[PDB]
């Protein structure tokens, strides 16, 4: 099904980075947009990240969407991934560092 | 303002790998043709203004990210197919997303 651009302006996808990460199958994300603040996420990245692995990753997320909660954590942005296969996350990333609450287009 | 989830969910977001790339002017603007293999989507072309940061030679296997379900966008004869996602910090400068580690060209993207 064809996609409409309009639909793809309404969204407002951002880098940022994460700043703090914890495990208790999501991992809880605080990462840091910039001029937008810092915001929470929860992220079903278990198969492939360790919380440690994550601390200054860059990573893009969808930052207006209404919020969720997931086991009681607000999840504010939609970190987006590549899913090869069920279960399985790969991040996006920049190529190169750059400054948090870039825009993407 | 706020967007909608069902919104994002008409998005097709797909990973594929650069194949090959050429400098040149697109309406007299500096820019990278590229073609660019989707996997189980074949080929597409596409052109990105990415001159600033990029030359062809060091994009030739990198893994990019990709609209790939808009109607295509055409500029003085060059059709691009798909839309290469980028950061843009300030005017001219853009950084190529792409995906942490390998995948499979023609991956989802959610």
């Amino acid at each position: 099904a064809m996609a409409n651009f309009e639909d793809f302006l309404t969204l407002d996808l951002r880098i940022g980075t994460v700043t703090h990460a914890e495990e208790f199958p999501a991992i809880r994300l605080e990462i840091d947009f910039g001029e937008l603040g810092m915001k929470q996420s929860s992220a079903q990245i278990t198969k492939r990240y360790n919380p440690e692995d994550l601390i200054g990753q860059q990573i893009v997320a969808v930052v207006n969407f209404p919020p969720k909660r997931v086991a009681g954590f607000k999840s504010e942005v939609l970190v987006l991934g590549g899913v090869p296969e069920a279960g399985d996350v790969v991040l996006l990333q920049p190529n190169m560092e750059l400054p948090n609450g870039t825009k993407i287009s």
